[PDB]
């Protein structure tokens, strides 16, 4: 009874409607569907690859429950096409994990598959889904006060156009920034007057 | 056994009361229904449209088993006015398809009616229906960025303007911007700061 | 665990003390205590009318658990003196639900008792109740920024000046416009700023 | 083992050191303490008042549970002072109770006793524990818009001389309206611009 | 059986050693001492004073019972150094009682000691165990109002100046100050804007 | 039901896979693993060394509850890999305890083991977690008050410089000021704007 927003699952191309993709697309929910799996070392005796299949990455709107996961994917493909979803405890490594090339799978020297394979249904974008710690964000946000300082940058559109030149040497980006900055707009407050009024001086 | 808020069936007009309409007001359920099917292409032989029917898109108050909407249908408008009972997985992709225009009906390349023509029952809104994630919020707060660097927006009245010729490009409505920046006006103020006495440059 | 304000519970006279009508007021609650219900058509069947019990529509001054209400009226009234209590989505309806005059108890016709009859502990007042929910919130919040847009208003005096006006045609009040822009004053300060700097425009 | 602020249990001379007022003071916790309660009709037969007892409303820092401060209570003034100690449901309903001026007190023709007997530790004051609902808040906040408008108040020492004199015609005192625009200062700032510059414009 | 934080015990000058205050660090707990008390009244006839103690105010990390402090500190100072192990139940209190200056005290009106003889082992602060209430906070809250209105205080450094001179008639420190006005500012705002175009009128 | 950020729990070589250490990598989560504990001097003394055992110190992305940490790891590493998990009071010790070199396993003298044989996954650090308390932060924050009177220092470029000069003076640094003022942007305004307005007086 767990609730969470990030699933995942199999589906075999054996059980499922030839337009499944395009109804997946109608769940309206974001997700990411692996390159076909159909080279994956088997340990069956006497069988070389496993039985094909695609991993879904299914990222719900709110929290839910797996079984209402489940239900919804059964009602939309059959009932035949789903027994199991399990919760994701991490988005970044399972995505990762579509093409086998993340750090367990490297380990396992398990079959490679193609990013251009992926499927990305609803706008999905791993980007999204990987986000800072708390430590990361007191980090990049120190950063950039320094930034601010070293510079004297007045204002956010001169800290943005900062980033654009030397956003890589810092580990900056322009939505990154505004990760790190979210809900600290009070004190982005105090740096730019900070700044302005320090410009004013010279 | 298994219960659900949204559903959706046939009404033929061969068969439902000339007050339908009216009767499924009764029910106190919000409501759409599609414009009239009736250019819906035959695979049958020698005909061109299918039976003219309409679509209905019903919201249960609490989760409800099919057969009970099944029977409440029945008993407002006779037994034989119900077709294709099914529980909906996305109010907003069935809502679409009421005129044909959600992605699935584009893509089997159906017939596209009158959003106009469509019956709203019980002040039925789809918009109530539909919610951004917090994901798809921060994709289009940063857009919103963007166009405000782009284009030296300098307040909010600016943005509107921007939005309402040039919105459809990026995604963006006047709704839709409002939902985007709720909770980060603080943030907003940075930029029109910024596009302020960047203009003054 | 569920917390809530709006609250209902019964209570059966022949096991509340004789002037238990006090001992309630003596929670400084606002509570709306229904004519006693001496007519409940034999839900079983079993002896027509049903126990004599009333309804009480109780009002919490902060978010508490239904739990806690019952205790509190427990260790109030005795022991058995109420029944199961529920938390209440709707004031409106569980309140006319209090003399079977709510649209559900004509639309299953229950014994239609009296207004008079009912009892208003601490000033409660139904109508002070009455709120909006988020999605009528939001709707009204959008109006009020199309109608700031529409006629360039440039402060919160001239919003209100409108709605005077103009208020009924948008569905509209002082009040309710209060209540609409409670919590987004931030916004609001965003939109006066636009209209202030648009009007000097031209 | 519930968690509350508000408690109250007796105190009876006859088991309590002379300097018991001093010793509840070392406390640090805001007490009331009724007059002597020694002329209370008491129902045992051929016994005309009750022992004497003292009533105190006693309120902690943080919600502790009642058997902390019988325990508190029993160390300062003796194990044999106290035994039971019930938590307050209603501040004000048990403030005045003290005295017997209470609605249920008064109800029951108690005996009334004199406010100058009540003794007050550690700054007790009734007035800082009877605070406004969600209700009235909104209710006064409202008002307090009307008053704005009407009479074009500039800035929050404009409204608090308009409070000074017509007050009392609208239910309102200096502290009632800090406690009414707490956590509204944002909306507040909307009304006193709104104020500014329209009376910039006569 | 019973257990808690706050304890109070004697210590004798003339049986403990005398790097007992270095020894009571060694315990890695805080404590507050009094200044030497030697100039307790004595009631007992032929003699002034009361043989010289020391209070000790003793923080444990978590509940633990009377007991337990009594052997901790025998075994570190040794058997004979230790009368009077009570819990305490108001810590202010019993700290401003090591110089005599709680109420109680003040009251039977025992000797004051000077202040400055206190001595604090590890990083002991009273500040640290005294704290406002919610309704001390909106008191003192609605002081700091009334102390901006009637001397028409411009802006916070006016205000700390104004607390610096007159700070003991309303109760108020500059410490004490910035508690209450924490999660105020915006309010604050309100009373220096109004303030500054009041003096400007 | 309590929720955190730090958490410990042991783990037992003989029921965990033989690629823990990497399915745990799994999780995203840093963590810290104690070199291998095979000399815990036995503390019922029934076998002189106590059983093979890690200690794992973990930290959640978010605030969370323990049990869902165990049932996180149970569903990873088997059904009796770890045993009872704590939550962290203070992090800098229960780590420093992993090699039993806190203050109380040498006031307790335990076999100090090697810093070496730790195991920090997914880029934990030990530093990135040292925090203040709420008391520390209030006590930097009037710190930092009486510098800006003091001074009167105008905005936070002059406090950031004040502080690059006569930090350690007052326990200050650029990254601990950023800490303390945290979440008190608008009191960091209040301060400035007296201080600019001062200067401007004379
Ligand atoms: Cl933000
Ligand atoms: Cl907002
Ligand atoms: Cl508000
Ligand atoms: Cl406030
Ligand atoms: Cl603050
Ligand atoms: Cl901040
Ligand atoms: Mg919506
Ligand atoms: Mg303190
Ligand atoms: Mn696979
Ligand atoms: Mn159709
Ligand atoms: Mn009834
Ligand atoms: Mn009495
Ligand atoms: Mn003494
Ligand atoms: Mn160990």
């Amino acid at each position: 009874k767990e609730k969470a927003r990030y699933f995942t699952f199999l589906l075999y191309p054996e059980s499922i409607p030839s337009d499944w993709e395009l109804k997946l697309e109608t769940l309206g929910v974001p997700m990411a569907i692996s390159p076909l799996h159909d080279k994956d070392k088997s340990s069956i005796k006497g069988q070389k690859y496993k039985k094909a299949h695609y991993h879904v990455l299914y990222i719900a709107k709110n929290p839910v429950t797996a079984d209402s996961v489940r239900k919804k994917i059964k009602l939309l493909l059959g009932e035949k096409s789903l027994a199991m979803v399990q919760v994701v405890l991490n988005v970044e490594n399972m995505y990762l994990y579509l093409t086998h090339e993340s750090k367990d799978a490297i380990a396992k020297k398990k079959h490679v598959y193609d990013k251009a394979d992926i499927k990305l249904i609803n706008n999905f974008d791993i980007d999204r889904y990987v986000t800072l710690d708390v430590e990361e964000k007191t980090e990049l946000f120190n950063v950039v006060v320094s930034l601010i300082r070293a510079y004297t940058l007045q204002n956010i559109f001169d800290l943005y156009d900062f980033i654009d030149e030397n956003g890589e040497t810092y580990g900056l980006t322009i939505n990154l920034v505004n990760e790190v900055i979210a809900g600290k707009t009070g004190f982005m407050k105090l740096l730019f007057d900070g700044a302005y009024q320090r410009s004013k001086r010279g």
